[PDB]
């Protein structure tokens, strides 16, 4: 889908999308 952003979710994820 929109990998775009789904590949770079803005902060407030403070973990590159809440990842490791």
């Amino acid at each position: 889908k929109v990998g775009f952003f789904k590949r770079n979710r803005p902060p407030l994820e403070e973990d590159d999308e809440e990842g490791e």
